[PDB]
C-alpha cells in the first residue's frame, strides 16, 4: 500500500516554501535529439540567448531581490559556454546535475545513465569547480533504476517527479533520496517554447498569462504549504517582456510572509533532517 | 425516422440538471496504448498524483459544499490504487465503469468487449464492493453494438454520447438504457492536459479560462433544461490551482437555486422514471 | 492580376454581413476515412449538428429575422432530411457542398462534374430546392473549378480569400460572382475538437471566438467589403457558442451601416453592377 | 571566448530602435514546400491577399503616421506581384532581400545560396529598380558559411539571427555585415497562420492578443534599449481586424518620445557608423 506524501513543516514560521529554478538546456536538447541541428545557425543562435543573454538578465533579477536561484546545468552547456555557467557559481546560486547532452533517459541501461552522471559532474567540475548536491533528469523523464543510481553518486536531492505537492523521502535500497516534486503547469517550456522542427506548435502565450497561471498555482500551494517549484529556461524566460513580467512576479512573492523563497538543496537539508519515513512509487504490473 | 431528444421534467421544481464526473483513469490510458510507458518512472509518477493527491483533494471540495460527484473508475485503477478508490466508495459516492485497463473500444467485437466488462466488475466488486449501474467508455468512444452489451449486464445508464442536451433513452431492443450526454467541451483533458509521446501539443490553459468556458455552457445550459454533465480528471484538476478553481465553481453552482446538483445514477432513476419513447442514431450507410 | 475593387451597397448601406452554415455533420469524416461510420461516439458529436445545432441556430436567426445560407453536402440532406428540410421551411437559402463533402484536391473535372449533380439531386430529392450557390468542401478547389460552377449555372460560388470585396469571376463565356471567405472567419479553428480528425485539443470560450469575428467585422465595416461569417451547427449549435452567436447576431442588427443579407441576394446585388471579370492564375514555376 | 553583444548607442537621445518589417511571403514559401500547391487554388487565393490586398493596406497605414518599413520580398513574389512589390519602391520604403522562392537554406551549400543571392537581387533589379543592401533568411535559418556570403555580395546587414537584444557586427573575416537580430515573439506567423496541409495547428489569435505580446516585449525593450524588430506577412496582418489593431499599435509607439522608429538600413548604417567589435556564436563541436 503506497502512502501518500504528507505536509512537512518548513522552518521560521513560514508555511509555504518556493524554489525558483532554472533549467540552463540552451543547444543541448536539440543536439542529443538529432546532431544536424548544429548546422542551423539560426536555431542555434536562438538556443544560445540563454546563456548569453537569459543568465545575465536572470542574475540581475535574482540580484535585485536576494533571492537564491537553482540552475540545472547539462555538463554540455558548461563546456559550451563556461563564463556565463561560471556567473551563476561566481553570484553564489548553487547549479545542480542535468545530464551531459541533455540525453533522454528512455531506453537508457544502467551503464549508460552512470556514464552520463559521471560526464556531467566531470563536465560541472572542471568548468565551474561545482560538485551538485542535485540532480533533475532531462525532459522530465527517467527510469525505475535510477533513483539507485542517484544514491551510488551520493547526490542530496532529485527535482524530477510528480507525484506529489509536497517533499518526500524517496525509498532507495536501504536509504532514501529527497524528492523535490515539479509539475508541468510549473514549467515555461509548454508557455514560450517554440522551435521549428524541434517544439512548439507556434503557440506563443502573452508573459501576463504565463504569471496568471503560476500565480493560481502558487496561491493554492499556500493553502497546501507544500514545496512550490518553479522551472524556467533562459533562452526562453530570459526573453525581454518575459523575464519584466517575471521579475514583477518575483518582487509579489517576496512580499508574502508566509512563504519560504529558498534554495534546492537549502529546501532539500531542511526535509532530510526531518527524517521522514522513505516512500516510493512502484513499476505497474501488467497480466 | 430518427428524432432530437426532447426536454425532460427535473424533479421539485428545478429545470437544469448538474453532474460533476470524475475518471480517475490515473495510468490505464497510457499504459493500454503502450505497455512501454509502464517503464517512465516520471510520466507514471505525474498519472500516480491523481489517485494519491487528486481524489481526496476532489473528496474535500466535494465533502464541502455536501455534493455528490460520480467516478468512472477503470479496474486497474482499483486494482493499483485500491486505497484511494476505497475512499471514494467510504464517502458515499458513486462508482461507474470505465473500462479494465481502459481500452480503446476501436475494432473490439462483441466478446472482447463484454470480457473487459466483466473484468472491471469484477475488479470495483474486489477493491471496493460495488457493483457499478453506469458505464463510461474509455476515450468517449464505443461501437453500434455497446448499447446492446450494457443492457445486456444490466447497467442502469451510459455516459459516452453527444447527439443531445438532453437525457434520453437508448434504444437496445427488449432491455433498457438511459443515455446521459456528455461534449468535449465539459471535459478538462483539452484544456489542461500535457503527457509527452501520449497527448497534449503544450497548451495548458490557466484554471480562470476553463472555469470560464464552462461557466458560459452552464448557464446556457440552464435556458435549455438539459442535463449538464461535467468529467474532470484527478490527475488533472486535483493540482492545487485547478482544485482550487473548481472548488469556486461548485459553489457558485451550489447557489444556482434552479440547477439541481445530483449524482449519475439519481439523475438515470428521475430519467427512467418518466418512461421516455427510446430513439438511437443508427451506423451511417455508404 | 488586378485587387478586387470595393462593390457598391444598396441605398444606404455601405458594407455586407452575411452569416452563413455548413451542414457538413458526419460527411468530412466519412469521407476522410469510412471506417469513421463504425465510430458511434464520434458519429453522435457530428450528428449533434442537424439534430440539435440547426433548430436551435433556426430559433435564433427567426428571432432577430436575420437571413442565414446554409452550406449542405447532398450526404447530410439524405441522412438527415427533416433537419435539411426545416431549413427551407424556414425561408432560408440551401446552397451546394459536394456530395459526401469530397475534397477536390487531385480531382479531374468529370470527377467534380458526377459530384456537383449528385449533390444538385439530393438536395432536390430532399428539400425540393435547387442550389444556386456553391462553397467548396474544406475551402479548397481546382483552377477548373469555377468554369464546372458556371456551366452548372451557378450564380456564385464563396470559396476564395484573396479578396474583402464580391467580384466576378473570369470563366471566359460564362458568369460567376465570388463572395469571399476566410479562415479567422470560421468557427472550426475556434471550437474543432474529434479525436483522430482535427483539433490539437485547443477549444476556445465563445467570448473569445465572439471577440474576433467583432474586430473583423468592424474593420469590415470601415473598408466596405462583404463581410461572410461560417459556423457548423455540430459546433456553434452547443449551449454557450449559440448563445454568445445569438448576442453577437443581436449586435450587428442594431449597425445601420451594414446590410445583413442572405447570400444568393448579396450575389445578385454584385452581378447587377456589372463588374468587370478579374481571376488569379496557377502560378507558373521556372 | 565569445562576448555577449554590448548596447549601441541610438541618435537624437533615443534610447531604444524600432523597426516595422514585413516579409511579403505570398505564395513562395509554399510553392518551395511543394510545387502541387501551385494547384489549390483556395491556398494560393489565401496567399494572394498579401500583394493584392495587404500590401496597399499597410502601406496606407505606414503613409498615415509617416512611418518607413522594410519589406523583405522574396523574388518570386516580385515577378508573380510586380506592381505591387512597384508600389511599395514608389512609396518610398526599403525592400529587402529574402530568397528568390523563399528556399530552405537547410542542407544548402555556399553555390547554391550565391545563385539564389544573385536570383533574388535581379529578380527586385528587374521589377522595382532596386538592389537590395538588407538580407532575411527564409524561415529564419541559415547556414555557418551564410553570413560571409552576405559579406562578399556586398549586403549592409542581415535580420536572421536570434542570439541578442542589441544589434551587432558580424565576424566575417575582411567584410562586415551588420546583425538587426529578431525573436519568433515579434513575428505574426504564431499568431495568426492557419494554412491547411502546410503550416498552423487551427489556433488563430485574436489581434489585441498578438498586441499584447508584442507591446509586452517593447516595453521592456525600451528599458533595455535594444533594436525591438517586428516582423509581419502581409498575407496575415493585411486582414481588416489584424491591420486596424496594428495601426493603432503604431499610433502609440509613434507617441513614444524615447523610441527611434526607422527603416532598416537607417538602423544598420547607425550601427556600422559605431565600429564595433565583430563576434559570432560558431558550430557546436560533438565529440
Ligand atoms: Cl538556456
Ligand atoms: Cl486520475
Ligand atoms: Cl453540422
Ligand atoms: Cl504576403
Ligand atoms: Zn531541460
Ligand atoms: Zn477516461
Ligand atoms: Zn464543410
Ligand atoms: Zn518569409
Amino acid at each position: 500500500e503506497l502512502t501518500p506524501a504528507a505536509p512537512v513543516s518548513w522552518p521560521d514560521g513560514k508555511t509555504c516554501a518556493v524554489a525558483f529554478t532554472f533549467d540552463v538546456d540552451a543547444e543541448s536538447p536539440l543536439l542529443t535529439t538529432d546532431p544536424a541541428f548544429a548546422d542551423r545557425m539560426g536555431t542555434m543562435s536562438h538556443q544560445a540567448y540563454g546563456p548569453l543573454v537569459g543568465v545575465p538578465r536572470l542574475l540581475g533579477i535574482l540580484d535585485e531581490f536576494n533571492v537564491p536561484g537553482t540552475f540545472f546545468v547539462p555538463g554540455y552547456t558548461a563546456h559550451r559556454h563556461p563564463e556565463p555557467i561560471r556567473s551563476i557559481a561566481r553570484a553564489g546560486h548553487e547549479i545542480a546535475h542535468h545530464g551531459y547532452l541533455h540525453e533522454s533517459l528512455v531506453g537508457a541501461d544502467e551503464d549508460t545513465e552512470r556514464k552520463i552522471l559521471t560526464r556531467g559532474i566531470e563536465a560541472l567540475e572542471e568548468v565551474a569547480g561545482v560538485h551538485p548536491v542535485g540532480y533533475r533528469a532531462p525532459m522530465w523523464e527517467m527510469n525505475w533504476h535510477t533513483p539507485k543510481l542517484l544514491a551510488e553518486f551520493g547526490f542530496l536531492y532529485d527535482s524530477t517527479l510528480m507525484d506529489s505537492d509536497h517533499p518526500y523521502e524517496l525509498a532507495v535500497g536501504d536509504g532514501s533520496l529527497v524528492e523535490l516534486p515539479v509539475s508541468w503547469a510549473l514549467d515555461d517550456w509548454q508557455q514560450y517554447c517554440f522551435v521549428p522542427d524541434f517544439s512548439g506548435t507556434g503557440l506563443i502565450e502573452t508573459p501576463a498569462k504565463a504569471i496568471e497561471l503560476w500565480r493560481a498555482e502558487l496561491n493554492a500551494m499556500r493553502d497546501i504549504g507544500g514545496a512550490w517549484v518553479l522551472t524556467n529556461h533562459p533562452f526562453l524566460s530570459g526573453r525581454p517582456g518575459r523575464a519584466a513580467a517575471l521579475r514583477e512576479f518575483i518582487a509579489e512573492v517576496c512580499a508574502m510572509d508566509d512563504v519560504w523563497v529558498a534554495g534546492m538543496s537549502q529546501i532539500a537539508e531542511h526535509v532530510r533532517a526531518q527524517k521522514l519515513t522513505p516512500r516510493t512509487l512502484t513499476r505497474p504490473e501488467l497480466t
